[PDB]
């Protein structure tokens, strides 16, 4: 038998506190103003008594949204503390109107009237709040060093992080945002944008910064989404203290904003500069109209460098236009270089013609990246992540034209390549050539966001090589396990390359032998052995030594069970769950990568793609009276958008029911 | 680590026809094993350059068969000198058998188990690793085992 | 300009007659009873007008619960026609006992009160109705033919299909069969098979069979819920008209019914009969004591047939004990299986050691297949699935033996193997043995089920087999193309095995040749592609004809695009569906699955195995009153566990209000 | 003729398949409250 | 709402009748031009009135 007792006890209650605070729980005015009536004669009831459950008298007329129990209750001076804060959870207006006419809590010290009205979000308390001068306090820097943060931080680390969400939740409520604010929309991006960064500081409190920085973004949208005229869409996006507003919503990472269906309707007439009629198109007007500008883009880019003013002069300039010239321009420049591939024992050999015409393409990639980083800044040239693979590019390319000047001016002979060093510098030049060809054809991936049914998967090919990388980094330490394994047991049988059949040693030969004699070749035939190229004769000696045999072997097959068998379905696995999170904001995040795609041909800078390139209060009245009108639409438009409630109905019904008997 | 349950399952049916597949080849083969010297470079098993003997034996038909899942067991290996056509024929059916059972149901099975037993493991991964470094932390929380080898002796 | 008219006018109602049905909404009592009063005398306003959504007066007072103008439309003869269907699907008991006391419809016209009622499935007017002798027309057979039931479905196959529906929505109601039947746990069984095997005929309205059938396993299943003690339970279960009844539900595949925690506690207290503590025991002693038990399995086979009254005669007889012994009975054949492998150039040689020890067994297995089939009967053997593998097994065995002794009576001489004839005897008879191994060693998988991990894991693949034959059949119609486009090929190039580089021809030589030369040979090596086991130069002929070359190698990678890339992972993703779809029932089927394993051990015969095998009113008045405890029981918890429901308060309020304005 | 039946029953069987209907639950009482309070 | 939908259809009253999806009339591109998102949204709101 287990007893069951009070090991917190408390005061309880007399028999008349009991009835009184029933009497309030019931709604029952008369016996209430009775009770207190006498209370103040004979002083047997303490009005501000609890109950089991810690409420006052007054917390229960609140509870129950009997104001004229509340107000006689206050005319009778009840304790009032923290009283107001459980009026403005209550979300009741009348309440906290007439706690502003005029021990345990349920809220933590920090919190404050203003605070916890934008924290419930009700716009009608909030407002009534921030008719009396109120104040938030501004919290500090995410990577402050004063002395007070630190202080704070030391002496009490979370009282200091509590403190800090609660500001961080009030500052970020829409109705604290429509009302006290300049600018709703710029206020919203930054706020978006520092509660990120506190979410990616603060990892034990990421979810609720996230989900505080997601809600502002969320106000942005809907905010956004109240325009209902061109007009008003235009002075938004325009606004600067063109499309600068835009701009700043695409250096906040607003994907929700950006891809707002009448943002995106504007950013697609300015696309189709030139076309007026493009939406409404079959496929093959539009294929042939894209194949005919694309034929045509050297006579577009020499009418812009001989009359920019012209029918085709200015032609080019259209972002459409551009943007199909630039394509044309490349894929001109990979034909070119599929024919480069199409004497060869000459020792540094003169460019040909196929390389004299590649040559400009060249000089013009690296001017336009140079022309970018110097224009755009360094910043915003490693945030593209594209730049990345246009330096490699560029790089192997100089290098290759470096290796060919070399190999020129220092060989005359016409020497046989059989006989030609391994390090030759044509060799090396030929070989560097070839990645940078895989490379730049390689680079039409960025191109896919441009159309429809390539964008998001693109975006979704993006977002899975995460996994890729997080499963490649234990496929690697397996790796390099097994290889410094079979290397350590079988460096000893290394032989010659004369010894071998061919006078070939290595994985490469068609009689695969010394595969594990060194890490560099084990690391390899470990690797081919995920594909099956590697043979199993590998794993053999010369010598009669059958264990070591076995025990290699025995390592080659545990290899292959945790890489082929755990390791590649798990990645599938990683694969297949990460695909389905990026399901539903495919499109969003296509449309933002378009978005970009296309403000980048908006410019005047690059109009020329390769090888040509190298040859005011009434403002901010407007934009606020435009911001008024969606404040409004959407403080309208949210208002249109429990037990407490069946509490209330019995409350008022037994309220009208005492009435009825007293009167009656 | 919580992945490697489903594997831990899989790999008893799976042995289990690795077994019995197994026990099949070797029962139907052994009958023409040959001698290493008669084998063209005095090697014999599936780990010479021509593989020969590979179901002559338990072990080796094991081996073979486990090396028949990565596919680097070549498809001579069920031939016999003698012109016995039928016995051939029976030893690749068995053998095509087992490649359908494993490769193609069993791999495909096991690829299902660990996808449906990672969205189970998805929501909880975050609590889970929080309790492991919890514990990681704590082992650094004592003054034993302060000083790394070799410092330590 | 669209003009928006009434297409389909109907009869628009007088000011008095829409004042009349608003006073009759609103529920004010008396300006509807002086309406009724005046009409009578004037004949102004028609009692039984409708109103623009089809309503009448008495429909609009049954539909706001108001029983008071209920009443008093009723007093004056108002129109009552499908009356009484309305109120039994408001489910108000009160109007229901009104209208029993005394154009458009909503209602089919097969629908009846009683049938409503258990479509309704609502307990007092399913009880009301049941109160008075109602009947329902009893549903033919799934598969009748009588003149009736064609002439029906030729004249109207929808009025007939819907009217069989009504009638099986209705018998399945759970609340028509707590009541008018005599039992009903039988009854459930019997309709939920029923409504199985119209699912099954009824492909059109399968869905709702299948839902409905589900409802009465669940009735089923939530009955035997309600039993509170182990007296009632075994009554319930042992209940024939032991364990009964529980094999009754097993032959019903009552899966729900089986797996109940309650069920499954008795069946594994009988299951570990000898052993009372099985349930608390470390994983060590029970790996012991199953060990010890198995080890002993001749001991306690030899026990039984000596003295079957005895510490270890009847030891065996134990469920648990039994499954043991013929586990370790099946363990020792497959060793000796195993060790059967380990002269030979004998012409049909003498049976040696081992497989005079593997003669018995086979005798045995034969011997309890055949008495399996002779007791059992005929539909149970092939409803097992497994009986098929048994029967292949033995079917090899007989083969076996038959060949093994032809060899011996035909064969004295002894002839080395490398000059015997392909179709020797000899070899026939170890290649069926091989293959006997092979299903032998296979046979295992049965036992999972007696597993915890091993039972819901063999369920999920026996599930996913499904998926895989309906892969199967694509994937041969493409083999069977592409291999008759390939024979069609290359069957011109075919050439003589002399001409082979030593002497092989077909795909199983060291060097490929003729790989698409006969259909068999082209389904084989498009079969051993499929695992890469085909080299690539057998799509090579001897002339120089290039074209056929790549006409051939292109055949190939196509079928290679369509079966490795398309087909295979098209597979993976219907496994991956079809796992998600056994993962919740998993636990049921294979509860299932283990219950079917254990009843299979409660039987006398087959007590030995192999090969040691070839060496009452009360009842009734119990199980009624324990079903009578069950039916109060169940009804009490379904009673225990909308816009209609706010429309109802308002009338109250409405009707209210308008009575304390008429008193004052 | 068919097309009307149709009609009919969609409309029929369409009808017959918040924090306002609590409003209005309250406004009601409150209104109710407020007669009887003036009528007494 | 059916109640509401057959009062306000007991007077006679219209809804403008959509242009084609493909229309390229004076008076459909004017009002693209001038406002194309006041006219995107009386063409949604006409197609849900139909719908
Ligand atoms: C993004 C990351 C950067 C990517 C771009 C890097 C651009 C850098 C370009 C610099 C190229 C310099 C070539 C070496 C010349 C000097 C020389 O003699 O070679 C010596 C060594 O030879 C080598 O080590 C060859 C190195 C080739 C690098 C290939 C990078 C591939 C990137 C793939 C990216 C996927 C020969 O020795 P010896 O003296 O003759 O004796
Ligand atoms: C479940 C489905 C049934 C499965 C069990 C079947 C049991 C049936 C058993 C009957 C076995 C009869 C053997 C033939 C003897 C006659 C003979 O001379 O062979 C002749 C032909 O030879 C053949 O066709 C061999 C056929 C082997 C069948 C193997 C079945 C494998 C089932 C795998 C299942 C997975 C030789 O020709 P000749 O005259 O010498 O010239
Ligand atoms: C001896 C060795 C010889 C080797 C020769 C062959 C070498 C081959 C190398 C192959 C490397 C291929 C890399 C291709 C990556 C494609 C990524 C496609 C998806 C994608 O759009 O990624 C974008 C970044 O681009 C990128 O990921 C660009 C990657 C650049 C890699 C450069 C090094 C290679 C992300 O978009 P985003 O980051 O812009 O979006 C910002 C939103 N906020
Ligand atoms: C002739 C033969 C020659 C063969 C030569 C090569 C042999 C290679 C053998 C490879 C075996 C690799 C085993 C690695 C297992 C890695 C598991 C990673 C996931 C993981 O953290 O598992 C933890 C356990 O660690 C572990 O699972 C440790 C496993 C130790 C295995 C020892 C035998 C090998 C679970 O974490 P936790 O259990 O601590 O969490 C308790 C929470 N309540
Ligand atoms: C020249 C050719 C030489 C070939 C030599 C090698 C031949 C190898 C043949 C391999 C065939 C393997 C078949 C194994 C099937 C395993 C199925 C496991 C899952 C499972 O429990 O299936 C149960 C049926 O058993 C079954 O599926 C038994 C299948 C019997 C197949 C017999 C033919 C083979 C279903 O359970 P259940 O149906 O009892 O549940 C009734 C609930 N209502
Ligand atoms: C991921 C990070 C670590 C993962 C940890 C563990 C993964 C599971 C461990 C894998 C053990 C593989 C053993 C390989 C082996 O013993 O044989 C090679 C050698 C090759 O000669 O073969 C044998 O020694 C006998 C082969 C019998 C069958 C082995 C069955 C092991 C697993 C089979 C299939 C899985 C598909
Ligand atoms: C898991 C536990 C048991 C699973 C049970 C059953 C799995 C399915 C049974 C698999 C039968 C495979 C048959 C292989 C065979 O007959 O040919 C080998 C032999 C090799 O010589 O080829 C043939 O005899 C003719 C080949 C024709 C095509 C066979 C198609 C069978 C399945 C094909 C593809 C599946 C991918
Ligand atoms: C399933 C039922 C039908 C499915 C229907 C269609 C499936 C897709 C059609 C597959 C066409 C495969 C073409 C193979 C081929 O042309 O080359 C073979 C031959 C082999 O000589 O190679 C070529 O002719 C040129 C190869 C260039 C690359 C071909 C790319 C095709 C698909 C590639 C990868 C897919 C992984
Ligand atoms: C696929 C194999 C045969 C290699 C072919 C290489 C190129 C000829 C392909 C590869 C990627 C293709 C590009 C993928 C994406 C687009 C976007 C597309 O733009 C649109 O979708 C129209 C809508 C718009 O952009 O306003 C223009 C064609 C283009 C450049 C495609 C042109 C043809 C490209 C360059
Ligand atoms: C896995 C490889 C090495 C082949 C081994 C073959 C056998 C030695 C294995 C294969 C399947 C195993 C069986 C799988 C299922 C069970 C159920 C198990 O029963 C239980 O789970 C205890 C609970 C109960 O049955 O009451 C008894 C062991 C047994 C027969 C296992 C015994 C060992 C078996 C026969
Ligand atoms: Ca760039
Ligand atoms: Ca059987
Ligand atoms: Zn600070
Ligand atoms: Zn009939
Ligand atoms: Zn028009």
């Amino acid at each position: 038998r287990i007893p069951l007792q009070i090991v917190r006890a408390e005061t309880e209650l007399s028999a008349e506190e009991k009835a009184f605070l029933n009497a309030v729980e019931k709604g029952d005015y008369a016996t209430v103003k009775q009770a207190l009536q006498e209370a103040e004669i004979y002083y047997n009831v303490n009005i501000n008594c609890m109950d089991p459950l810690g409420r006052s008298a007054l917390l229960i007329a609140i509870e129950n949204e009997n104001l004229e129990i509340m107000e006689l209750l206050l005319n009778h001076s009840v304790y009032v503390g923290d009283a107001l804060l459980y009026a403005i959870r209550k979300e009741v207006v009348g309440a906290v109107e007439l706690l502003l006419s005029y021990q345990f809590s349920e809220f933590t010290p920090d919190i404050t009237p203003i605070m916890l009205a934008a924290h419930t979000n009700n716009y009608e308390i909030i407002k009534l709040l921030v008719q009396k001068r109120v104040t938030i306090p501004r919290p500090h820097q995410i990577r402050c060093n004063c002395v007070e943060c630190v202080s704070s931080s030391e002496v009490d680390s979370l009282r200091h992080s509590r403190s800090r969400l609660n500001i961080y939740k009030a500052l970020a409520s829409p109705s604290l945002i429509a009302l006290s604010s300049e600018d709703p929309i710029l206020t919203a991006f930054r706020l978006g944008w520092e509660l990120k960064e506190l979410s990616k500081v603060e990892n034990e409190f990421k979810a609720e910064y996230e989900e505080l920085s997601q809600q502002c973004k969320l106000f942005a949208k809907d905010l956004l989404d109240q325009a209902r005229s061109s007009r008003e869409l235009e002075i938004i996006l325009n606004h600067r203290d063109d499309l600068a507003k835009l701009k700043v919503a695409i250096k906040y990472h607003q994907k929700e904003f950006v891809a707002q269906p009448n943002c995106q309707q504007l950013l697609a007439t300015l696309w189709y500069d030139g076309f007026p009629g493009w939406r409404r198109k079959h496929w093959v007007v539009k294929l042939l109209t894209c194949m005919t500008i694309g034929f045509l883009f050297p006579m577009l880019s020499i009418a812009y460098l001989i009359s920019p003013r012209s029918n085709l002069g200015l032609f080019i300039k259209k972002p459409f236009i551009k943007f199909i010239c630039h394509t044309a321009s490349y894929l001109t420049f990979l034909f070119m270089l599929l024919l480069a591939s199409q004497d060869l024992h000459v020792q540094g050999p003169p460019p040909t013609v196929v390389e004299w015409m590649i040559l400009p393409w060249v000089l013009g990639f690296i001017w336009g990246e140079i022309k970018e980083m110097w224009d755009g800044g360094f910043t915003e040239y490693i945030h593209d992540w594209w730049n990345l693979m246009d330096f490699a590019m560029n790089s192997l390319y100089l290098a290759t034209i470096s290796l060919k000047i070399v190999a020129y001016v220092k060989y005359n002979g016409s020497r046989p390549r059989e006989e030609w060093e391994m390090w030759h510098p044509t060799l090396i030049a030929e070989a560097l050539f070839a990645i940078s060809n895989i490379l730049s054809s390689l680079r039409l991936i960025s191109l896919f966001t441009a159309n429809s049914h390539l964008g998001p998967l693109q975006i979704s090919l993006g977002r899975m090589l995460l996994d890729i990388l997080k499963f490649l980094f234990i496929y690697c330490l397996v790796l390099l396990a097994f290889a410094n394994g079979l290397n350590q047991l079988y460096f000893y049988y290394e032989t010659r390359a004369i010894d071998e059949p061919n006078n070939c040693k290595g994985i490469r030969c068609e009689k695969q032998n010394n595969a594990f004699s060194t890490l560099f070749e084990t690391l390899q035939s470990l690797f081919w052995s995920v594909f099956g190229l590697l043979n199993l004769y590998v794993t053999n000696v010369k010598a009669r030594h059958e264990f070591t045999e076995f025990v290699g072997a025995t390592m080659f097959g545990t290899y292959n069970v945790i890489s082929l068998v755990v390791l590649l379905n798990m990645l599938i696995a990683m694969m297949n769950n990460s695909y389905q999170l990026i399901a539903d904001h495919a499109d969003i995040e296509w449309k933002f990568a378009r978005t970009k795609l296309w403000m980048s041909y908006f410019d005047e800078g690059g109009t020329l793609p390769p090888p040509f390139n190298i040859i005011s209060l009434i403002q901010n009245q407007h934009y606020q009276e435009v911001i008024r009108n969606l404040v409004k639409r959407y403080v309208a438009a949210m208002i249109r958008n429990t037990e407490e409630n069946f509490k209330e109905l019995k409350q008022d019904i037994s309220s009208f029911r005492y009435e009825v008997l007293d009167l009656l």
